């Protein structure tokens, strides 16, 4: 079997993407958030607290004829960027783009975060990390790609990111006409529980390529690129006028700029950002001020290859029994 589903923008800064999912019978379609730094299947649901609901689309798993509730079983999640969920736990059918799954677990939320409720946009998460940082106690649930892969025709997904424009999650096969030229594997620790890689190098705009390993994990669900400080420095050292604010909270810079490309390396294949990626806009309505798309790890303690990154590649989750990362300019 095989699926395919668009995945949209939530807003006009691609600040998150956003896909149908179809879960119960009759379907209720959701419009979750696809992140492969996660392991958990989570949604608004006629369970959540009401004063935490504001415009989601909810699950109601009493509407479902093949929900059945995971007796026992609670969930509970906490994001990088401080936001979190918890909840309990039904199991039912769940498709995406004509792919699927019988008896996945759908973690319905009873509480969600303020971050959460705010972002009328996203109904809940899809986890696409390896299923061993799933949340679910005392038994521990399957991802839907964990699930989907015995019945894929190959154990692999793919994310085509767009920019400013929908793009495309694929499971069980390559497009071989998503992408430019060839695809470039390279290695996967699963030891941490997320799609885990080494970077050979940089390059900022037209500068030499600068080799130097970068480990850090493949994530959809994060929207910047958060590298080194050595890195990240050397590259707003090209923009006149940036400088990192503490009060805002990274890296910003002058919106009249023009922002260089950033290169990463992939074995000895290179990804090319345009700088336009990199612009996050007004750091507040009206502001002269821009908030920057590559912003240093320092302190989250590991670097993470969000969307900014991603978006500028296709990119293959080889899920095979020693999994990889494959990336191709497309």
């Amino acid at each position: 079997s095989t699926g395919s589903a668009t995945t949209t923008p939530i807003d006009s800064l691609d600040d998150a993407y956003i896909t149908p999912v179809q879960i119960g019978t009759p379907a209720q379609t959701l419009n979750l958030d696809f992140d492969t730094g996660s392991s958990d299947l989570w949604v608004f649901s006629s369970e959540t607290t009401a004063s935490e609901v504001d415009g989601q689309t909810i699950y109601t798993p009493s509407k479902s004829t093949t929900a059945k509730l995971l007796s026992g079983a609670t969930w509970s999640i906490s994001y990088g960027d401080g936001s979190s969920s918890s909840g309990d736990v039904y199991t039912d059918t769940v498709s995406v783009g004509g792919l699927t799954v019988t008896g996945q677990a759908v973690e319905s939320a009873k509480k969600v975060s303020s971050s959460f409720t705010e972002d009328s946009t996203i109904d809940g998460l899809l986890g696409l990390a390896f299923s061993t940082l799933n949340t679910v106690s005392p038994t521990q649930q399957k991802t839907f790609f964990d699930n989907a892969k015995a019945s894929l025709d190959s154990p692999v997904f793919t994310a085509d990111l767009g920019y400013h424009a929908p793009g495309t999650y694929n499971f069980g096969f390559i497009d071989t006409t998503a992408y430019t030229g060839s695809i470039t594997y390279t290695a996967v620790s699963t030891k941490q529980g997320f799609w885990e890689w080494t970077s050979t190098g940089y390059a900022v705009g037209s500068g030499t390529f600068k080799s130097t390993s970068i480990d850090g994990i493949a994530d959809t669900g994060t929207t910047l690129l958060y590298l080194p400080a050595t890195v990240v420095s050397a590259y707003w050292a090209q923009v006149s006028g940036a400088k990192s604010s503490s009060s805002v909270g990274g890296y910003v810079f002058p919106c009249s700029a023009t922002l260089p490309s950033f290169t990463f390396g992939v074995g000895s294949a290179r990804i090319v950002i345009p700088g336009d990626y990199i612009d996050f806009g007004p750091i507040s309505t009206g502001s002269s001020s821009c908030f920057g798309g590559i912003q240093s790890s320092a302190g989250i303690g590991i670097n993470i290859f969000g969307d900014v990154a991603l978006k500028a590649a296709f990119v293959v989750f080889n899920g095979a029994t020693t999994p990889t990362l494959g990336f191709a300019s497309k």
